DNA sequence: TTCCGCTTGA
């Protein structure tokens, strides 16, 4: 009748969507693009490699033409696809239905120039009234997606090929700059310098353990524990109360009490009772984790399993590829109404029809209207038993099994119903002899667990915290109570300063800014390990010395391309392009040599990302971006880090025989991360 | 020497 060939981009959806077109169609996968730009100058043909651009790949000054060749990776795939052409009757292009899914149809049809009719429609819902629903009303080629794919692609092409050579001229060769890789790691370079530009600050207050069984034996629990808060009318200080660097932020409004001090409230307190100022109940209720995507996959992944972001994404894989997952790589946590009766239906065979949502839960978010997958949950219209998943996944690597518990109770948590419970604050005043003294102490009671029952958060290792499902009971008190004093200990405690970043919490930073894609978030944190600015230090993030030359250049003179509005302000002046009003060739017109467009502060305003690598190829003098300002030493002398040939070593101008400039100098290894290099540990190696 | 995003086997 008819053999019409259908090119999607996942080989798990080509025989998945055999199975449900049957006979005449040829379904095969192209894997992901087929073409991209030349990675070196050897991937140039040899009739282009003469011309001045060959390095870029972009004709920027012929309305910027790219040179699209065949990635050598998709070689043979380009080969089957050929043949196959030669031997049907239409092409259906169905790859994704987003920007960089439509490029590839337009890849496809540059690439295999067919003869015969092509129709592009998309494919979301595997079913057979989805895909009879798509395949009789088909569409055309969105050429405005396709420009601002091309337009996305030739930005970070020009960002990288041209900022790099920056790098190498002032810092170290082979040296990498990119529109991602640059912005996270500014992130981590800027979280250290907080650290060591931090100044702990001590302050104490009193923990008194209290009694109430005297006044109500009938209550519970008959102990609690309180904290100090005010004396004589004013505030006791906490972390919150001081700054960065140990002073006070509310001036002239708390008491820092010290260990005498501490110790003299808590003396003459011992022995007199306490009074109930007030004590406030407030209920709350929690609602249910969203489902996994793929940054809160690979969140909880890293929490609670000890998990990588490439060793989450390789299980989540194999998954995926065996049928036990959806597609692992979206930014949307929608369920579809099989996916939600069915997570309804595990909930109430594991935990009764009492924590059961009553109501239809759905999550959704944004992106274009109707433009944007689904979430990540077991597949299927009956989810496969995490018992039965645990038998066909044996062997040593049982770490399949051990993500798929976590997506399938994730999933079956999103559909039960909430979390009712209620909260105290207690006021206790009382009398220190000859001042006045506050006390408070707060709890949470959880009278309905509901979700929690299945699925529990884990908090951060380095942030902390309070878990979604930790009670603290509190005896339910009357205004005017008297509590005896049990016990006073005045406890002493200091300022931390702020966490690192874990490969969790930079995935939450990077999706909350705006910065990369779920396929991309792995490949982030492999990127900068690999070029050399960030390392591992158990489960923190820790950055280089390098790092901080690379940043501390672009950060100065080239401080937009490395601004964390960049990206997201990029994506707006894209999405534009994607819809009419402005063209391809107009916006990087103004991005390459200048315009009126952007913010006030954009590139386009400073005259261009080619003027602006040309004013620092010529006023940069790398002597100067290789200082990353430490501090000064106890004569007033600066101490600063170069990276030169060698390694990062450390130097200051120190005086001489003759006098100055001796520039004495120490060897720098990342065995002294940059919070734990001290004037006193950068004077020991400097003398041996 | 170098980019970001798409997706699996070399
Ligand atoms: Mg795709
Ligand atoms: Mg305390
Ligand atoms: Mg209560
Ligand atoms: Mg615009």
């Amino acid at each position: 009748s008819g053999r019409r060939l259908v090119i999607v981009e996942s080989p798990t959806k080509a025989r998945k969507l055999a199975s449900y077109l049957g006979s005449g169609y040829i379904v095969e996968s192209s894997r992901g693009h087929i073409r991209d730009l030349p990675r070196a100058a050897s991937d140039v043909p040899a009739k282009y490699k003469s011309q001045p651009w060959a390095r870029l790949g972009v004709n920027v000054d012929a309305d910027f033409e790219p040179l699209y060749i065949i990635s050598p990776e998709k070689r043979s795939t380009v080969s089957e696809l050929r043949g196959l052409l030669k031997d049907v009757d239409e092409l259906y292009l169905a790859t994704d239905g987003d920007r960089e899914g439509e490029a590839i149809a337009w890849h496809l049809l540059e690439t295999l120039k067919p003869r015969i009719p092509v129709k592009r429609m998309v494919f979301h819902e595997i079913t057979e009234p989805a895909i009879r629903a798509a395949a009789e009303h088909p569409r055309d080629l969105d050429i405005d997606l396709v420009d601002a794919q091309e337009t996305r692609r030739i930005l970070d092409r020009l960002y990288g090929y041209e900022v790099s050579p920056v790098l190498w001229k002032k810092v170290a060769p082979k040296l990498s700059a990119g529109r991602v890789q640059s912005v996270a790691t500014r992130i981590i370079v800027a979280r250290e310098r907080d650290r060591m530009a931090f100044r702990s600050a001590a302050y104490w207050d009193i923990l008194a353990k209290l009694d109430a069984s005297v006044s109500d034996p009938d209550a519970a629990p008959p102990t609690f524990s309180a904290r100090l808060t005010a004396v004589a009318g004013r505030r006791v200080a906490t972390g919150r109360d001081f700054d960065s660097l140990g002073t006070l932020r509310k001036g002239d409004e708390v008491i820092v009490l010290d260990e005498g001090s501490a110790t003299a409230l808590a003396a003459g307190l011992d022995g007199t009772q306490l009074t109930v100022a007030s004590a406030e109940e407030k209920p709350y209720a929690r609602r249910p984790y969203p489902p996994f995507m793929t940054s809160t996959l690979q969140q909880e992944a890293s929490r609670k399993l000890r998990f990588s972001a490439e060793r989450t994404m390789s299980i989540a894989q194999r998954l995926y590829e065996n049928g036990y997952i959806t597609y692992m790589r979206t930014d949307s946590t929608t369920l579809s109404e099989s996916a939600i009766n069915a997570a309804r239906t595990q909930a109430r065979q594991l935990y009764g029809d009492e924590y059961v949502a009553p109501a239809p839960r759905q999550y959704t978010r944004k992106v274009k209207n109707a433009q944007e997958h689904e979430a990540i949950r077991p597949a299927g219209e009956t989810f496969a038993t995490p018992d039965a998943v645990r038998r066909e996944l044996d062997g040593p690597n049982i770490d399949d099994f051990r993500l798929y518990e976590l997506i399938w109770q994730r999933t079956v948590a999103s559909q039960m119903a909430d979390a009712r419970g209620m909260t105290l604050s207690l006021r206790i005043t009382g009398m220190s002899g000859h001042q006045e003294v506050v006390f408070s102490a707060t709890g949470r009671t959880l009278t309905f667990p509901g979700f929690l029952k299945a699925y529990v958060e884990t908090v951060d290792e380095l942030v902390g915290g309070e878990a979604d499902d930790a009670e603290r009971r509190l005896p339910h008190l009357t205004p005017g109570q008297r509590l005896d004093i049990v016990e006073l200990t005045p406890d002493g405690h200091a300022t931390n300063p702020p966490a690192r970043y874990t490969e969790a919490s930079l995935v939450k930073a990077l999706e909350e800014l705006g910065i990369g894609r779920p396929s991309t978030y792995s490949s982030i944190i492999k990127t900068i390990q690999d070029r050399g600015y960030v390392h591992k230090k158990g489960s923190a993030l820790v950055p280089s010395w390098v790092a901080f030359a690379v940043t501390g250049l672009l950060e100065q003179h080239f401080g937009r391309l490395v601004d964390y509005d960049f990206t997201a302000a990029m994506e707006d002046e894209l999405d534009e392009i994607a819809a009419g009003n402005e063209r391809r060739t107009n916006w990087l017109n103004n991005f390459y040599f200048g315009g009126d467009h952007g913010v006030p502060d954009s590139v386009a305003r400073s005259g261009g990302l080619k003027k602006l690598v040309g004013i620092n190829l010529e006023g940069i003098d790398a002597r100067e971006v290789n200082s990353i300002k430490l501090f000064d030493d106890t004569h007033g002398r600066p101490i600063y880090v170069r990276v030169g040939k060698n390694g990062p070593y450390l130097e200051r101008l120190v005086a001489g025989d003759t006098g100055e400039p001796t520039p004495q100098r120490a060897n720098l290894s990342d065995s002294i991360t940059p919070d734990e290099l001290t004037l006193q540990v950068a004077e020991e190696l400097f003398a041996t």
